């Protein structure tokens, strides 16, 4: 598609960050308003999810299961809720600093850019010790994401780059973007396309991976677009936080 179409979420201020689950729904962190909404695919009617006690929340995340993945940045915690839940539990990271994104794999272990701390973290499923992953020269991580094969992506915003680091030989590698100023937010799809806010130039951007072509998506009018998702059919959903509202292109 060539035309970009708000969805319909109502009294957002602020989008912080985005997921979509495999049913298209799109899950949003509403900043500005310390709560994280959710809207099913052709509704027109968000439920609010019933986190508690966030703060500035920064990032979304959603595992195949349902559940529901929050960095709580203003309390320096990471929140689950599993779907049908109705209450929160904090997983046991310890040590973050205003953290700034979250993915999960599917073996359900959980990655956390630690902005305050220049570090990314990861927890496996029913653990206590975190494992500080083997990035080099960060400058504020803004977001993570993680594909099939276990590789991590990192929005690296002081340096204005995106980096991958692979499972096993932890080969850090920058990947060829180009012209990025302050990327916020990234995504992958299936197909391993690697997507990234340019919070600083108002545009999102796609690179396949391996090529030396980045794609301008054509959204129009952004503002200080905060995170990125797509879903499995290829559609892109963007939390433009500087217009208060969710864009999506399919």
């Amino acid at each position: 598609s060539n035309t970009q179409t708000v969805l319909p979420f109502t009294g957002l201020n602020t989008p912080s960050g985005v997921a979509v689950d495999s049913a298209g729904t799109v899950y949003v962190t509403d900043h500005g308003n310390n709560r994280v909404v959710k809207l099913a695919a052709g509704s027109n009617t968000q439920t609010v999810l019933p986190f508690t006690g966030l703060n500035t929340p920064s990032g979304v995340a959603v595992d195949s299961a349902g559940t529901v993945y929050v960095t709580d940045h203003g309390n320096n915690r990471v929140v689950k809720l599993a779907a049908g839940s109705n209450t929160q539990t904090v997983l046991p990271f310890t040590g973050l600093n205003t953290p700034s994104g979250v993915a999960v794999d599917s073996a359900g272990t959980v990655y956390v850019t630690d902005h305050g701390n220049n570090r990314v973290v990861k927890l496996a499923a029913g653990s206590n010790t975190q494992t500080v992953l083997p990035f080099t020269g960060l400058n504020t991580p803004s977001g993570v994401a993680v594909d099939s094969a276990g590789t991590v992506y990192v929005t690296d915003h002081g340096n204005n780059r995106v980096v991958k680091l692979a499972a096993g030989s932890n080969t850090q590698t920058v990947l060829p973007f180009t012209g990025l100023n302050t990327p916020s937010g990234v995504a992958v799809d299936s197909a391993g396309t690697v997507y990234v806010t340019d919070h600083g130039n108002n545009r999102v951007v796609k690179l396949a991976a391996g090529s030396n072509t980045q794609t301008v998506l054509p959204f129009t009018g952004l503002n200080t677009p905060s995170g990125v998702a797509v879903d499995s059919a290829g559609t892109v959903y963007v939390t433009d936080h500087g217009n208060n509202r969710v864009v999506k292109l399919a």
